[PDB]
């Protein structure tokens, strides 16, 4: 469901944050705070207001059947408990099916960023983008793989800076083949 | 500066509403309670002067360099109250008299002026301040090493850039020779 | 605009003349889907790269942004040969603060180079409508590719690198500043 | 298969009006005469048997694997007519007559085979059949390590991905351990 | 405990001399009143109740386990009172409520058991008991690598060797996969 | 000197009741008498010559340097009694007569020297000055690497730090190029 | 006028058996002045086929910049003791402005031809280069030879696998050091 | 036997003509005797019994295995009269009587059987056989590792290929636990 | 036993006339008496009781093994008189009343065993039966690994071969886990 | 020169008498005949005349350095009878004549130079010499690199010391760089 989003509104809420916390919005480097943090809101959240699976194409791949394999897509979400940054990467690898159907890689880039710039956690994260791309490309198997940084309990000094928490969704032959996740794995370690 | 907490619920609250969710709904009803309590802790340096914090010892035997590496540093950009987070390094020379402070006394100075609504050469350039003024040090140099996510989640910069800052006082300041050998230091791991 | 019957019809002649059957099954597709492929490889004919760049602006950092790895396919325009590669795009961002998407980026870099091209006019293109579009400070563009003309005749090593670099503002007045980005570039 | 220049080039012509190109400016006009040349050398595998290269030599003190590595490997994607291009690896056993042949004639014909509308698969496995018939050799491995481009160019695959493809036949495909080792050798630089 | 100043400023004195010494000198002049000062600081655990700095937080994110590495440990050994040194390590899996508490507070607790006439040994096994008091957690692995002086000091052991302890609480003590996993990750 | 037992018992059981603690606790019962046992050996080199532990040798074949590394070293500084460890190295070059002595020999003076209240420089000056006096060498030079205790209890600086001294005397002392190789023999592991 | 006389070459072989004290008639001798004549046909097949005839002719339109040919197979006979010295060739031209160049088969036997002949490395490089520089008519052409000698490991007199380098340069890199240095560092990466 | 130089001097004056050069030509004019010097090195085993070489001695201390790597090894193939070059190991286990011998005595055995016309098989095996019957030993083993050349002379196989042979006598042949060790042993550098 | 100083110089003296030197050349003149000097030390331990340089002290802290390891060992072989050199570990679980002895102490017990006419084995079993006698500990296990020269010197062994030699008493004699143990960190250095 | 080997075998008993040892014993029952035959290999270089083992033999192709390394060497010192052992390299340029030896035959010039009583740095010396005599070389070039066991027996070195001895003759010692090249080499592994 695609969602509003009304800058005056979280504008207004900003400046009341500021407040709030003792904050004076009206010094120098808050004056244009609340509308800087409303427009970065926009894009933080931008996959409430576009589906994030319309934006793959369609593509065929006549010479090759194999591993189709995407690494190191940029990832930025937000917890959702928190509204605190977890970012890191992702890794996407999918078998074409019998017709061959494929996509771009800056089309899966973009999928991964739709449902990561969303209220999130990880492992829902990680499953979303599975189920989308078994649902699109009707592949035989599809891996993705989230090495992210989870800043809210670093922030509050309770877990060592740098921590990496990694969640991983196989669908289809990656699913009932141990084998196969095991070499898929091994391809996004290396 | 006092931390109200209903009013940064009720802020939140609009928040959410403003960027389309429900709040009533289930992944987000306790949210509004969770962030303020998050940002008391992400603010925390309005609410306590970080100056304070330091203790007085006095070392007696040694004259060498006091340098302490890999502090944790969690800030948030003053622009869009975003994190960016590293590691900030404090190398202070300590006074004729000897003057001291404890590991973690500098470790809580650097974490409550980061813990603001902050630039990071501001950040580097308040915590040298504070160890000159407390202190008396012959002399002081500050380095962060941080990740930025403000311009990174729009796409626009590579993820995982490093921007580093230094400000160096006294000693550090006046004397270039001894400005690059503590870089040096620093930067090596 | 892009003929396809005229292309299919090219290619299945060109099937001909270098001795080869069209009605083998390796080949009755191949008409199409080369003048398909011809589509995509020249792309960059049919849409202006320049378009692709959207309007940004970075209120924190006025350092510089690299972009590296960026995927660079492109055909010699006098062999009508593939030469692939990375391109790596850094641009210090002016005193407005005006930036521009990755994808954005990478999209232009692709655009370019899907014309009969050589490869140092592709490089200068690139820094060229950086220039024009962002009015930054400086710029600076290298691109890494492995040429095939002659390695495909007999006269060249295969897996040869030809590197060639664009510098633009800044990076060219300074150089202090040139090689310091190109450090970080190449390593 | 004879080679006809002219046609080609007025395909090549063609080809270039079909893209929206004016094949008169002075950036083309040479072009379709050279495309028709390197399609010469491109395909010339159509217009020589590849067999005929090798020569008749006999080991006469050894038995053991003759391997050949790095050769030269330059092929043409036949559904799209673009070059796929990497190495070759051809290891035989030979027979109780000990019939060899020299690295220069094997690598003569994989460029043979090489240079025609081909699939890296079929290509692997004409070069080992074609060196199984003519030194009847106990064994035959041959391995292609190539770069395609027609999906890296419609950004479907990584930039830089490496196929690779092997054959087996005789020795090498009856024994696991045979096949084991010649393929460790191949794969160590 | 209460400490008494002048009556170990007195001690000290009356050792410098029992020792042949000549506390007049230049280079003891003032080593009674910083040995005093010494002693306050290595005891400072007696002073303060370690479990007391532990502060109170919730993790309601995640259920992973808490690992806090290379706690500086600085200790004294109670049969000859000397120092032996060298990092702890504090690993707890965080219960139902999602408690944790910083580590700088970990930290802190660790110094505060260390700084006491200590065998390693006790010391490690009063850390892991603090911590499952005041979390209530899952399970606790405290692990302490420091160097002994006592015995090298009067030339019996090699210089440099290290000691190792373990204390395994709750989940760890009762599995033995979950303490050779959090072992592995601490040797590490 | 002389080690008066009774009075350092005194003055410990005097500071176990100062610090607070109970002495009819296991851990304390035994500790009033080992503590002035502990002294005593920590202390010997006040009862014991250093320089007369030297045994008399005659090197007849060499007259290169000597070079005796990783003595084990355990001192105390005197401003806080608290321990300092670390290696010792010494090396000289034999006079012209040749003298010179055990390995056994070296290590006992640098103990007797290091089991007293000292400081770090002070301990290296009287080890290269007695093997000066005993050996009558030509050259002498002394390196010491310890860890210092006493401010990284105090939670002041990092723990881990290594103090490093030196004393050189005689030719690696009017050398610059012998000096420079000998610090370079004495540092690598 | 030049001619293999096969069976000449085979009784001087069986007469050489002789001389060393060999039983030329023994099993494991029966063939081998058959086998070596047929060696000694294919070792000095240069003498027999003119190499400089080999070259063939294209143009590189595309670019101007140096062609360079590595690890071209090298093998040749030391002319003093009839003995073979090999390894590798590198060959590096830089066509002229008509854009000249050649195929690396092409080079590769005329390398070949002229190390199949009693040579001596240094004069076997400069017949290279200068063929090259004739048939090419490059602006510049550079030779190295990096070959093993077996002649003194036969007698042992030298340690097996030594490697004597040998260069030879015309043109614009004999005028031009800088081009030299370029290019050199390129044959030895 | 002996070497009758004269013979061999004409028998390469013989095979120059026969190959096509002049043998009055300035490089060559001295080659037919050059070239009966080094087969005078090459194959002095035939001419000095390699039996005769080892002396005789007795290890009194110790009863364990008598290990000899890298003995340098340098032979020629007697089907195409190519040197193939390389290393040989010689381990044995003293008898009841403790018989040992020299390892330089090792050596000039090995020297002299491989200094004939050989093949790398025959030759291990009659290294073996020979200590076994000199030493009274209980068990022997013997392991060359060579590189051939005759095959890369004639451009079949890539130069570097090492053949690797084995014998083993006595207890090596009848124990399997002993011959394993011992290869491993010989095989590890 | 006490060392007579000049029946040792007559008997090398005799001896230095025996291999056919001249004892009057300046470079032996001396030696009669330095090589008596030498072997005074080099059996000193047949002059001084070995157990008697061990002294008492007792650890109350710790019940864990107590390790030496790199103990100079510097022996001669009884055979041949010629040294054999290199380390000893000795390694001791005090009983329960912490027994326990120096390093300079264990140092020199070795040293005198050692400095005789010895076999290795003897050696080691000597060691490990003294400390048993002296410390009354649990277990002990003594290693010692040592380059035996009287071979090397006659040619028939290789040079650097390493001999270990063991002995276990007590705990370590009837538990192989806890001998397996000690083993695996003395040999692991 | 002549070797007395019953005048040895009685000094040798003599001395075991003299460090109060029991000849009659079954450990040295045999003692003084074994080290008597050990003296004849041991100090077989007084024997024979080691220049003569060289051959005469001439390199016709190259005049660059011959280099001969990690030569065994043993030798014993003249002042304690005490071995010092460890390795040779020896680099020569032939001159004009291209006179040259086999590295066994250096080898045995090395061995038996060193099978006397020494002083490493004469030894040094002396191999040069006696190459500079009879190969008339432009340049000769020695290095020793031996471990010696005099005063590590007498616990005054570490164990492990080496000592390294250099000498340069002819083209070396007039040309610096030719001596720092070969040295380098000689020390590179
Ligand atoms: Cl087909
Ligand atoms: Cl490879
Ligand atoms: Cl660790
Ligand atoms: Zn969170
Ligand atoms: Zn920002
Ligand atoms: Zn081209
Ligand atoms: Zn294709
Ligand atoms: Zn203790
Ligand atoms: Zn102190
Ligand atoms: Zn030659
Ligand atoms: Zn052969
Ligand atoms: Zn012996
Ligand atoms: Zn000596």
């Amino acid at each position: 469901r695609i969602r509003v989003f009304d800058q005056q509104r979280a504008e207004a809420a900003v400046r009341e944050l500021l407040y709030a916390i003792g904050e004076d919005p009206d010094r120098d480097g808050l004056v244009a705070t609340p509308s800087r943090v409303a427009r970065s809101y926009r894009e933080m959240f931008a996959g409430l207001y576009t589906d994030p699976d319309s934006v793959l194409n369609t593509m065929f791949d006549e010479d090759h059947d194999e591993l189709v394999l995407v690494k190191e897509i940029p990832m930025y979400s937000t917890c959702e408990h928190h509204l605190v940054a977890f970012h890191g990467v992702a890794h996407v690898g999918y078998i074409p099916g019998d017709d061959g159907r494929v996509t771009g890689l800056s089309k899966i880039a973009r999928l991964v960023d739709l449902y990561a710039k969303r209220p999130q956690v990880q492992e829902r994260l990680t499953s979303q983008i599975a189920d989308a791309l078994m649902k699109k490309l009707d592949p035989r198997g599809v891996i993705v793989v989230i090495e992210a940084e989870h800043l809210c309990m670093a922030m509050r000094g309770v877990r060592k800076p740098g921590s990496v928490t990694t969640t991983s969704a196989v669908r289809g032959l990656f699913k009932t083949n141990a084998a196969s996740r095991a070499e898929a794995l091994d391809l996004i370690l290396r």
